[PDB]
């Protein structure tokens, strides 16, 4: 703006103000003022241009903007040298995602270890598994009872009690970092529970606390908006609303005891950078932005992936890179691939989680036919520089079958149709199924469905299919070797069974996610090292991939060119020129033939077994085969 106007130097000029004149000629002269003023001067630009896309001439931006600021320094000022050291580090190298070498696991800290300092004793097993990124479910105090597994947050400050307490957090937290491992956690921005603190104040009629969250008198509002809403969980609650004991009516795309926070309000903003900052310096890596999509609403609209919602996350990136520039977010965006992959950006997430992977892997499984897998892993996979995805094979929640109609079609595939096939297989409602998952949230408005169980049991393990265990290596191979951060659902690597107490603890039997969030098994754990179980099986060959994804720089960066099989049921792909990986859907055997191969050289090392494999002649792989050939 012109002379006159806000920009960093005025800013920065401001923040001192705090100071007497002799502290503030020692402030200015010290090296964390040199940082912060330096990175004020890069990337403030970007925070002020976001938030005036968003906020316009609001009276409230600038006081709100000078008040974050105020707290961005005093935040970086208590900063911890050693987490200073990261920022340094991680500002030098933003491709540090990319990196062959990271690999990560994730786990609910009561589930998998009891507590934190439970989990602290798990640290060991961590390393063993080679994890270098731990992303740890809801840690914070919630509602008793029902809290949506944790994510109806009703503070964003005190652990939940049942866990431990925010020094234990601390110091797992250090100890994570000891052992060469990222601490990541959730940031659930778009919603609180409605026993927290802000929402009783707000609901109350606390000036403090008015337009925090959409309260609205009756249902004319509600019943416009709903006609763009989505139902996230329809078994819940029709539409976008829930309604109050005194009779108002209040926005709740998820359970009626979570209320979407109003960021139309530049306090929430604030309020939520502060949050952030908080957690920040915890010493948490990574940041998982839970629910991105849906933090900015609009009449007529669908109220996802809106412009605004974009432009808020690149303001709460650029606070980051001004006051914690160690601290990444991942994007948790399960929407349609169009929408999935503008969230990742170096100024926005810098990593995201990649459903149409994780999707069309177990789509290939069912179908055998690797067509929309090979048309993903085409035409969606390569991301901007400095931008990587979350590959993964199962998550805390439900399998949504998040493929693009318009991408299925140039398929001859009809999308609608082939999730009702999707659907009734994987709930063992199709002849010959092999899995064993639940239905989550069938729609009969929309027919939509999605599918809860675990890895194991939706390839079959359940019912010792003699081919589950190798179902299990390739899904993880394909996420392993594609290129991005591939994330283990700990669990998995032992080949873990739902858990089926969840349909009869009326905490849960609402809820069929509970079926795949099992506890620590301790018998399939002590069965890790024998390679006659099933355990034995699924870890030692998960572990070797790892070994060798992070050992080899052929897996490096995030980007791959697919090869044509010529066989509609193998999948290939090369990364880096250098390694070819083949992978058979069928469980039957499935030849690459010796004229699809012609200009690969004759022999090739393949890491999965440990054989030269000769390319000159017709490759039969065996059922649910993988191979990773070093053709460079
Ligand atoms: O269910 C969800 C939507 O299909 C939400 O998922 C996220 O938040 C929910 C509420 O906090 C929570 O239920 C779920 O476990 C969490 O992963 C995600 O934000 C969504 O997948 C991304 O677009
Ligand atoms: O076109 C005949 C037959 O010959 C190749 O082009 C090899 O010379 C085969 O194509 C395969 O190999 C290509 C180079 O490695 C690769 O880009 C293709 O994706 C793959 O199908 C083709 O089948």
């Amino acid at each position: 703006g012109p002379l006159g106007s806000p920009n960093s130097q005025y800013l920065k000029t401001r923040i001192l103000d705090i100071y007497t004149p002799e502290q503030r000629a020692g402030i200015e002269k010290s090296e964390d003022w040199r940082q912060f003023s330096r990175r004020m001067d890069t990337h403030f630009p970007k925070l002020m241009n976001e938030l005036d896309s968003v906020y316009g001439n609001n009276e409230a931006l600038l006081p709100m903007l000078e008040m974050l600021l105020a707290q961005a320094w005093q935040s970086y000022s208590q900063r911890n040298s050693s987490l200073k050291d990261i920022d340094i580090a991680r500002e030098n190298n933003p491709d540090w995602i990319l990196s062959n070498k990271q690999v990560g696991g994730v786990c609910y800290v009561d589930l998998f270890a009891g507590d934190l300092k439970g989990l602290k004793d798990k640290i060991p097993y961590f390393q063993e598994l080679g994890l270098t990124y731990l992303h740890l479910m809801p840690l914070f105090k919630c509602p008793e009872g029902k809290s949506d597994g944790g994510y109806a947050v009703s503070s964003y400050r005190d652990v939940n009690p049942a866990l431990g307490t925010i020094g234990d957090l601390r110091e797992v937290i250090a100890a994570l970092h000891e052992a060469g491992i990222s601490a990541v956690v959730d940031f659930i921005f778009n919603h609180t529970s409605n026993e927290h603190e802000w929402a009783q104040r707000c609901a109350a009629g606390d000036p403090l606390f008015d337009n925090f969250y959409y309260i609205f008198p009756d249902r004319r509002m509600p019943d416009q908006y709903d006609r763009t809403l989505r139902e996230i969980f329809p078994d819940q609650h029709p539409g976008g609303f829930s309604q109050l004991e005194d009779g108002r009516w209040v926005w709740t795309t998820f359970n009626s005891f979570q209320w979407d926070l109003n960021y139309s309000n530049p306090w929430v903003f604030r309020a939520m950078a502060g949050e952030m900052l908080f957690l920040a310096n915890l010493g948490v890596d990574i940041l998982r932005m839970d629910a991105v999509a849906f933090i900015w609403k609009q009449m007529g609209t669908s109220c996802e992936n809106l412009p605004q919602a974009h432009a808020l996350i690149r303001a709460f990136n650029a606070v980051m890179r001004i006051a914690a520039p160690a601290v990444f977010f991942k994007s948790e965006a399960i929407v349609h691939p169009d929408q999935v992959v503008q969230y990742i950006g170096q100024d926005e997430c810098q990593i995201g989680y990649n459903p149409l992977q994780m999707a069309l892997l177990w789509n290939t499984l069912a179908t055998r036919e690797v067509n929309l897998l090979h048309q993903a892993l085409t035409y969606r996979h390569n991301l901007p520089e400095h931008t990587a995805w979350v590959n993964y094979v199962r998550s805390h929640d439900d399998i949504g079958w998040t493929f693009a109609d318009e991408d299925a079609a140039y398929l001859g595939i009809s999308g609608y149709d082939h999730r009702q096939f999707l659907n009734r297989f994987f709930v063992n409602r199709f002849d010959g199924s092999f899995a064993r998952g639940v239905p989550f949230q069938y729609n009969p408005s929309t027919g939509d469905c999605r599918v809860s169980g675990t890895a194991a049991a939706l390839v079959g393990l359940a019912q010792d299919d003699p081919h589950a265990v190798d179902r299990i290596k390739l899904l993880y191979s394909i996420a392993l070797s594609t290129g991005g951060l591939p994330l283990i659902y700990l669990g998995d690597e032992v080949g873990t069974l739902n858990d089926d107490d969840w349909s009869q603890d009326s905490n849960k039997s609402d809820d069929s996610r509970w079926a795949h969030r099992p506890r620590y098994n301790e018998a399939l754990y002590a069965q890790r090292n024998d390679p006659s179980t099933a355990a034995g099986q699924i870890y030692q060959d998960l572990r070797h991939m790892i070994a060798v994804r992070q050992s080899n720089p052929r897996f490096d960066g995030g980007r791959l060119v697919t090869f044509n099989t010529n066989n509609k049921h193998i999948i290939g792909y090369i990364r880096n020129n250098a390694l070819l990986a083949f992978g058979n859907f069928s469980e039957y055997p499935q030849t690459v033939t010796a004229h699809t191969l012609q200009a690969m050289p004759f022999k090739a090392h393949d890491l999965i077994g440990g054989k030269t494999v000769s390319l000159n002649q017709d490759l039969t792989l065996q059922p649910y085969q993988v191979m990773w050939l070093e053709i460079a």
